[PDB]
């Protein structure tokens, strides 16, 4: 129970204005959600809005395509933290993973984690573009590189979280790593199903 | 009268593998296209493949949502150029522009131009998400900030270049700034229409 703390109040559409972000922040305080998720450009604003609030400021790194260099994702992480971010969601280098360049994927995630400091890092693996072997390998690489969560989706691709995917990730990273279901409409029914599949906080 | 020089051979999908990029490079040299456009993660690979050719290495900054901070876009620009990029396509801060925060838009584009050095900068305005006033102002800001091109689209939103948009951009920036038509599904016929509408190379 207490489903409100399973909700990351998210707004990441490119056309998003300040008014809409402020509306999201207001709703987040009023309904006491776990966090707000904004693009880096709003982090500062969010940080100022939620400084007296259990609600965390979450932002996205190398988002949503994850096709940046590790140096740039690291820099964007440290910048986001300097601007007031509490959590870091990065997008895995999907292309490198599909290429079989696991060394670069690992370097990438480690680059982001190193810059993170005491802040938690979630790695969006973008499951809808992956084979099952690639999902497993993405989660293993995420755990080895020292990430705290694996996340299903950006919400900007062909599909979001599936029960099978969530269960598979949970199986892969064990019980002590976070598994977040993202992407989708998304109804509370979906959230219940994902939690039952092994999704965490 | 010779269309191959209006073509920027582009591959930016997140699932893109090394083999596909190499195929794109091979096709680009073999048919003598203007450039290849890849995400930063491939710039180096492109730079080595096209070091002996007239074909330019083009990459994308703050792509495709343009919702990064100016420091990060500048850093990514410097990183890309250090990796061998010849041209820079940045995405305008669409949200700031829709907010009316023109100061931040201008600071953003100027940051990228400053980091650009002697390399050319195109500003992707993502026209499909904009009103006509915002399109005009995006082009004006791009011009004021010292960019060399205005571009219609990222190819990752609801629509790409339209003849009307191109004509409007050309009308806005005059005859000495570049106007590039990019985006969704593009037959040579469309390219003809856009060139006649005022698109450059």
């Amino acid at each position: 129970m207490k489903l409100n703390k399973y909700i990351d109040h998210t707004i990441l559409k490119p056309e998003t204005t300040q008014e809409q972000v402020e509306k999201i922040l207001a709703e987040a305080k009023e309904y006491d959600f776990a966090s707000v998720c904004v693009n880096p450009t709003w982090v500062a604003l969010a940080a100022e809005s939620l400084k007296d609030s259990d609600v965390k400021v979450c932002t996205v790194i190398g988002f949503p395509l994850g096709a940046n260099t590790p140096a740039v994702k690291a820099f964007e992480t440290k910048d986001a933290i300097s601007n007031g971010a509490d959590e870091i969601d990065m997008v895995i280098n999907i292309g490198a993973l599909k290429t079989g360049n696991y060394d670069l994927v690992l370097e990438d995630i480690k680059a982001v984690v190193a810059a993170s400091g005491d802040k938690l890092v979630k790695v969006i693996i973008e499951a809808c573009l992956l084979t099952d072997d690639e999902k497993v390998k993405a989660c293993q690489l995420s755990q080895e590189a020292g990430a705290d969560y694996v996340k299903t989706s950006t919400g900007f691709s062909t599909g979001g979280a599936t029960v099978a995917d969530v269960a598979l990730m949970r199986k892969t990273v064990g019980p002590d790593m976070g598994v977040k279901a993202s992407g989708g409409a998304r109804s509370y029914e979906d959230a219940i199903a994902f939690i039952e599949a092994g999704a965490s906080r």
